[PDB]
């Protein structure tokens, strides 16, 4: 079981490496990081769970975040009464387009990795459009808008060695871009 020991905080420089790309198919050893980041994610959002293990809740996580510098993600969104929900466990994602309209969350964004709040928005894509493999090295194409399309642009800045608060603006942190999407 991963728990918060084994997430590395903000000034761990594996954050700021370039992950590897992975080789397919993965070994068996990827396979279960792959599903126990998953099952983290699983775990933080059970009520009695994290509170037993002391977690913070996420909706996705990142290899480089637990110290395994490799492009594998998991994303965990569970529906927001829209019948919408997202569980992904992705190998090698690539956004290959998106839309030029920007799209926010209005509070900013938090990571696991990141202890203590920084206030100020993060303008990302409205849309995205993703290539990846899944665990089995099949093939996924995601089409992304608002809300789950800013949880996977946060997840794959972690593998280029990017952090949400690279993208606040230091003069305006909180002035929103015109005709960015409040999400
Ligand atoms: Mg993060």
């Amino acid at each position: 079981m991963l728990t918060m020991k084994d997430i590395i905080r903000d000034g761990h420089p594996t954050l700021r490496q370039k992950a590897a790309e992975l080789e397919l198919p993965l070994t068996k050893e990827e396979k279960e990081t792959l599903i126990a980041m998953r099952e983290f994610l699983v775990n933080s959002q059970d009520e009695e769970i994290a509170k037993r293990y002391g977690l913070r809740s996420g909706v996705g996580l990142a290899a480089p975040q637990i110290n395994i510098s490799k492009r594998m993600i998991a994303v965990l969104i569970p529906d927001d009464g829209s019948g919408k929900s997202y569980d992904y466990m992705l190998v090698n994602p690539k956004i290959v387009s998106h839309s030029v309209q920007e799209a926010y969350l209005p509070t900013g964004e938090g990571c696991l990795s990141v202890d203590d709040n920084v206030a100020g928005l993060v303008h990302r894509h409205n849309r995205i459009t993703i290539k990846a493999k899944d665990i089995e090295g099949n093939d996924i194409q995601l089409r992304l808008k608002g809300y789950p399309a800013i949880v996977f642009q946060h997840e794959i800045d972690h593998l280029n060695g990017v952090m949400f608060y690279d993208h606040i603006d230091k003069n305006h942190p909180l002035q929103p871009h015109t005709d960015a999407v409040e999400v």
